[PDB]
């Protein structure tokens, strides 16, 4: 349990302050995590972004033509830059326990 001026989790999750727009989604503005690459508008979007889009019009959010989960795909090239970066930015100053 708690002792004094503790607690779980304070709302907020995480906060992105310094990721480029090729990261950052183009309609969420937030980081992505599984970039797709639209055969349509031949724009970059979350996987989960386009999904959204294509619940009631399978199309494109900008090109509006058709277009599915299946034509979309994972923007291999992107991803794997993510993973330099988020693994690169956590380098911080160096903890000290002593």
């Amino acid at each position: 349990g708690s002792s004094g001026s503790s607690g779980l989790q304070q709302q907020e999750e995480e906060t992105y302050a310094d990721a480029c727009d090729e990261f950052l989604d183009p309609i969420m503005s937030t980081l992505m995590c599984d970039p797709v690459v639209l055969p349509s508008s031949r724009v970059t979007v979350d996987r989960s972004t386009i999904a959204r889009h294509l619940l009631s019009d399978q199309t494109d959010p900008f090109n509006r033509s058709p277009l599915t989960m299946d034509q979309i795909r994972p923007n291999t090239e992107l991803k794997e830059k993510i993973q330099r970066w988020l693994a690169e930015r956590k380098q911080q100053s160096g903890p000290s326990s002593g």
